[PDB]
DNA sequence: TTACAATAACAATA
DNA sequence: TGATATTGTTATTGTAA
DNA sequence: TTACAATAACAATA
DNA sequence: TGATATTGTTATTGTAA
């Protein structure tokens, strides 16, 4: 197995950081680069274990959550420099107890949400705003609108989504499009990786598609296209965050602040409300439209966040 | 740690089998008894490993599912004879691959059900039959009726359920009772073990309660009360199975045969349809009424089996 | 002696 | 069933001034 | 040379 | 996150006959 290599992306990041004139020092990326370098020429498992142990020692005061993320960064770096068969991958791991606890925390949060759904009282207004965004000349605005209307993830919409018209007999679907470019997935059976699949839309599909090509043909849309996730975050995350804060500050439910992924939650809640066939559970429908693996009903649980006021009324009406 | 002991329940079962005049020979219980006996005086892990390995060798041609169950029987026997701290418990285990595969199979089945819910067209009739059973003089019939009306498990209803009236301000709830005696659970936080908790009922609570005391005061109801699960199965399972087959043969959906647990599925579907408050998900509501652990939304997935025809209609009515 | 924008760390969610 | 890829939030850095 | 009831094995589900 | 407790189905046994 390779006893030498470099994590190219990390060092490119550091080298780009060499010319900043503002901002935090890239301490973490640095530690990761040093780590990978020190690893060069290492052959003994106890040496590897020692090195990792020092790294884990440094991460001490961080949040459990932060530590899991960081561990992912180191593991991806090792994997990039030395490949998949490097014994350090058996060693640079988190404790099972830590992963287990993260899971417990998460499921508890979700359970808490399921017993106290937030009533999205002004959701029609939110969707209206998103429809209006589809006509803006600012491609960020169009992007947001497309989030609301298609429920695609921001990274998907801005960097890789392929929206297409969807058939319906001999005609074209008014309320559904074809989508390719599912993120957070990898090649496999039952996976939507590189799969084109049909998704409902919350305004006319023509409108959506037109707004999309306008996004893709713009200047900023040309930068965005095919970008990596790190690049995407750096270029757009804070601006998108702020714009969304502002756009929905008045209409969003009081229980939470307006965030981009909010739109993906609402979308699922709205599409189910409007389009769900009768022989299918809410879990199944959500998993279907959100691009989840074939037999995964559990990720859908994360998205049951809101109650639409019509349903709140109707349920209250008994008795 | 104890190097000696006996699995009393197993040998009592064998000794009761000594006087049968009909039926299969208790091969399995026998092998388990011999196993436990051979274990007496054992001190060396390789000897233990060998013994287990022979047992696992015998179980070869059985179904994965059967093998997991059998392994539970051996483990419970070891645990009963020698206690919880016996090193054989580290050895008499199934493979991780086997448990993982069982899980995959299960989730796939559930996923398949969620994308093809069975329309329970005649469910009003089924519930009616169950209401009628509450007036029968045959306590089995009453029991069935109470399954349909309370969604409690058969073992719970026949052997240990404690039904009680539920308050509602200064009055008494018309559509909910108090229940104690949750099975398939053990002492813990967030658990319903020995907890009295409120559950909806699908006919008037008075009716339900009256039918219950009639069940409890009967002769067969006196046998049933406080019985073990093995005793319960042996005494009642095949008769209950047959009676249920017969009672619902004409009205049950064509996609499946009428089984007692069917009534627990339908119950949950009906109660949600009628009683579910607006700020709660179907998963949460099911987990609440079915007695599931506090942060467990996943077991609820097993119960989404049917679509009530009203919902099928209403969903079909768009567009 | 503060503003401010820019950056990556830190952190949560799916 | 081993341990990721997105989204979301804040402390630090450098610079005008 | 079969019926039949009884039993526990075998098996799936939650 | 280690490995159970219920519910559901069928093959074997013994007995009349
Ligand atoms: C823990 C966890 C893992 N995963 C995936 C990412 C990897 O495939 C693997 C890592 O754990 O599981 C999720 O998608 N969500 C989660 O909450
Ligand atoms: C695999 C599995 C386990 N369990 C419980 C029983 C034990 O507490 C433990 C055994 O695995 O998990 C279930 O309730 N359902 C399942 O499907």
């Amino acid at each position: 197995y390779p006893k030498t290599g470099v994590a190219t992306s990390i060092v490119e990041k550091i080298e780009r950081a060499e010319f900043n004139t503002a901002g935090r020092k890239p301490t973490v990326l640095l530690r990761i680069a040093d780590f990978i370098a020190a690893m060069n020429g290492m052959d003994a498992k106890q040496d590897m274990q020692a090195l990792w142990d020092a790294e884990i020692a440094i991460m001490n005061g961080r949040a459990q959550t932060t530590i899991i993320s960081y561990i992912t960064k180191y593991r991806n770096a090792i994997r990039e420099a030395f490949g998949d068969d490097h014994p350090m991958l058996k060693i640079a791991t988190g404790d099972a107890a830590m992963y287990d606890e993260a899971r417990r925390v998460k499921m508890e949060k979700i359970a808490n949400k399921h017993g106290a759904l937030i009533t999205f009282e002004n959701y029609r207004q939110v969707l209206k705003i998103c429809e209006d965004c589809l006509k803006s000349s600012d491609p960020l605005m169009i992007g947001i609108g497309l989030i609301g209307m298609t429920g695609r993830r921001p990274y998907e919409v801005f960097t890789q989504a392929e929206f297409s018209p969807a058939p319906y007999g001999k005609g074209v679907s008014k309320w559904s499009i074809l989508f390719n470019g599912q993120a957070k997935t990898k090649q496999g059976e039952g996976t939507k990786f590189g799969i084109t699949y049909e998704i409902p839309v919350l305004t006319r599909s023509e409108t959506v598609l037109a707004a999309y090509k306008r996004l893709r043909e713009s200047g900023q849309g040309k930068l965005w296209h095919g970008m990596s996730i790190d690049d995407f975050s750096s270029e757009t995350r804070l601006l998108l965050r702020d714009t969304v804060f502002n756009l929905f500050e008045d209409v969003w439910p009081k229980e939470e602040l307006p965030k981009p992924y909010g739109l993906r939650h609402l979308y699922a809640e709205v599409a189910y409300h409007n389009f769900a066939p009768p022989h299918v559970t809410k879990n199944s429908y959500f998993a279907a439209i959100l691009g989840h693996n074939n037999n995964d009903l559990e990720t859908s649980l994360s998205y049951m966040t809101y109650t639409l006021p019509e349903d709140r009324d109707n349920a209250l009406a008994r008795l």
